RNA sequence: UAAUCUUUGAAGAUU
């Protein structure tokens, strides 16, 4: 639900990580994540994600497929340019 | 989620 590209490119919530990730329920992690801008953040691997203390993997499993997500809209120039 | 928490992230727990 909050695991859709329109939700994880909203502008608003890119700018905002602690707040992106309320939006998945991953704001425990805020603390570890949210010094890194969104547009590196969502190029950071599972090794790193460890690194800076996402210790359970079934939440780095879910950080890397909404990155992916984000990516993709990315790449085909379909975020808001408000986001940037 | 009404809210909070856990990771397995679809579920479980608590109030």
């Amino acid at each position: 639900s909050s695991m859709n590209p329109k939700s994880l490119t909203d502008p608003k919530l890119l700018k905002n990580i602690p707040m992106w990730l309320k939006s998945l329920r991953l704001h425990k992690y805020s603390d570890a994540l949210s010094g890194t801008p969104w547009i590196e953040l969502i190029y950071l691997d599972d090794e790193t994600l460890e690194k800076k203390g996402v210790l359970a993997l079934g939440a780095r499993r879910k950080l890397l497929k909404a990155f992916g997500i984000v990516i993709d809209y990315k790449e085909r120039d379909l975020i808001d340019r408000s986001a940037y």
